[PDB]
């Protein structure tokens, strides 16, 4: 007996509708309520059937790829906890969505960049030393996966499994930074830093920049693409639902409890950072967090024996 929560077929910066999850879950014994407006839009609400110890395995989404798809993407993080839950408790489950890949594109000039038939960016890096005009090509951050409850009206996080940062346009490494896992509620769950690309959204912040991933309590919408990339040629690479940041040349930050930082400038080699994961101090971590998801996130819940 288990319950498997998916994106219900949704992708991109916005989460699924009620009808998408109803369709996705028609063959299983899983019923959820999905809000249609406000900060809870796209978050799946599930009723705990019995008082028991449960395992809640959360899996964040991967970040997007950069200016070539011949690079590894930053995989989303797994966080596996056990929790005491009471019958009829309501769990709020946001399944993170993959950060958008920069390529391929519908635009003629951006596709030529994608297959290496347009060297404007390389030329700008050569003649000039930075990318100020031909911005774009970095991937969006992946959304984190959030599992939380309500306590006297205030949201309380249980599991947050971080999203991967987007790859920069010019990324050429297959290595990543270690997983950060927080478990102290006193540590503020803030957005990551935004620069040209968007920082990842955290758990609870105030987001003003269109390209920044929104924090969970703001509704966790993935960030828009960076303004210069839109202004120059419409290169739209967005973050995934769950707080992913938009991509510029640099990659967007992954969502999390604390969002991943994007580079302060538009460095075409600077990946977005992965977000920071979280486990409630009242849960128990079953095994170390690992980066494992190449696409969208997911949540698996079951009765926990032992």
């Amino acid at each position: 007996v288990h319950w498997l929560f998916t994106t219900c077929g949704a992708s991109g910066p916005h989460g699924p509708t009620q009808a998408q999850c109803n369709n996705a879950y028609q063959n299983s014994n899983l019923s959820v309520e999905v809000g249609s407006e406000g900060p809870l839009k796209g978050i799946q609400i599930w009723k705990v059937p019995a008082t028991d110890t449960y395992s809640i395995s959360g899996y964040g989404a991967a970040g997007g790829k950069g200016g070539k798809n011949t690079m590894m993407r930053s995989h989303g993080v797994s966080v596996l906890g056990i929790f005491n839950l009471e019958k009829d408790d309501m769990l709020y489950i946001l399944v993170g969505q993959q950060g958008e890949d920069a390529c391929p594109s519908t635009n003629q000039l951006i596709q030529k960049v994608c297959i290496g038939e347009n060297n404007v960016i390389e030329e700008e890096i050569r003649v000039n030393r930075s990318v100020h005009e031909w911005a774009g090509g970095g991937g969006g951050g992946g959304g984190a996966t959030y599992v939380f409850k309500m306590k006297d009206g205030v949201p309380v996080p249980l599991i947050i499994a971080a999203g991967g940062g987007g790859r920069a346009y010019g990324a050429k490494t297959d290595t990543f930074h270690p997983e950060r896992l927080e478990n102290n509620s006193s540590v503020l769950g803030l957005n990551g830093n935004s620069g040209a690309a968007g920082g990842g959204g955290g758990w609870n912040d105030n987001t003003s920049l269109l390209w920044a991933g929104k924090s969970l309590q703001e509704g966790a919408t993935g960030g828009h693409s960076c303004p210069q990339a839109m202004k120059k040629w419409g290169w739209e690479t967005r973050g995934g639902f769950g707080g992913g940041g938009g991509g510029c040349s640099s990659g967007g930050g992954g969502g999390g409890y604390i969002g991943g930082n994007a580079a302060s400038n538009n460095d075409p080699e600077m990946d977005g950072e992965d977000g920071v994961s979280f486990i409630s101090p009242l849960g128990i971590l079953y095994t170390p967090a690992l980066k494992v998801m190449e696409g969208h996130g997911e949540v698996n819940i079951k009765h926990y024996l032992n």
